[PDB]
C-alpha cells in the first residue's frame, strides 16, 4: 500500500461510511477516525514541518499523492518508492487498538505497595 | 481592521515584500513573519479546534475571509462585526516586539542569591 501514512489516511471516508449502533460506538468511530491520521502527522513532525498541514494537504489531493518527509514535497509515493507492506499497517493498526480500547476501559487500578 | 487575529495575518506579504540587509535581519523578519499567525492560532485554539489548519485556511481565502471562533465558520468579518481597532493592534505587536527583541539578546543573567 501507500507509504508515509498515507494508507490509513485514505481509510478515513470508509469510516465515514458508517452506521453507528449507539453514542458509544460513535465515540468509538471518532476515536479510530482520529487516530487514523496520527503516524503521518508524526512523520511530518519528525521532519521539522507541521503535521496537520502536511495531512489536510493529503488529503485534499489525490489518491496517489503523498508527502515525502525526505525532499518535502508532495509526490506520487507509489513511482517515488514510498510504499509500505499492507500486513504491516494492519498488523500494527490491530494490535495498537486491541490493547489500548481495553486500556481504555478501566475504572480501578491496583498495584503493590512499592517497598 | 478587521479582528480575530486576521489583521496582522493580511500583513504577512508585507513582509514577503522586504529585503533584508543581512542574514540576521533576515532572521529577524522570518522571527515575526512566523508570529503574525500567533493570535488568531490562539483564538482557534481556545475554541476547541486546531489553529493551524484555521490559519491556513484564512490565507487561502479573500481578504475580506476571517474566522469566526464563536459560531466555529468562515464569514465575511465586517459584516458579521468581528473588527479590531487598529492602535490595540498595533500597540499590541510594537509592545511585545520591543521587550522581547531586547530579551533575545542576552547572554549573560546576574540574579541576586535567595536568603
Ligand atoms: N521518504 C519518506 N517520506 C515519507 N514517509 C516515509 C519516507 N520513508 C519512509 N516513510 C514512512 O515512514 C514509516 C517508517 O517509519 P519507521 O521505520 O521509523 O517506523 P516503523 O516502521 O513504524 O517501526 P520500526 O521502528 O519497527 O521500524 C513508514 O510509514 C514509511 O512509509
Ligand atoms: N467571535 C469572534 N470570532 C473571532 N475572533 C473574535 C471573536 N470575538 C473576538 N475575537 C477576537 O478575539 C480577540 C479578543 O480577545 P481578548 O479580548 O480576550 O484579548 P485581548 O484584547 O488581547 O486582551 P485583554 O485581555 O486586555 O482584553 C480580538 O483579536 C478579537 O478580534
Amino acid at each position: 500500500v501507500l507509504g508515509g501514512g498515507c494508507a490509513l489516511l485514505r481509510c478515513i471516508p470508509a469510516l465515514d461510511s458508517l452506521t453507528p449502533a449507539n453514542e458509544d460506538q460513535k465515540i468509538g468511530i471518532e476515536i479510530i477516525k482520529r487516530t487514523l491520521k496520527i503516524p503521518a502527522m508524526t512523520i511530518a513532525k519528525n521532519a521539522g514541518v507541521e503535521g496537520s498541514l502536511i495531512v489536510e494537504k493529503i488529503m485534499q489531493s489525490s489518491s496517489e499523492v503523498g508527502y515525502d518527509a525526505m525532499a518535502g514535497d508532495f509526490v506520487n509515493m507509489v513511482e517515488k518508492g514510498i510504499i509500505d507492506p499492507t500486513k504491516v499497517v494492519r498488523t500494527a493498526l490491530l494490535d495498537a487498538a486491541g490493547v489500548a480500547s481495553l486500556l481504555t476501559t478501566a475504572e480501578v487500578v491496583v498495584t503493590e505497595i512499592p517497598k
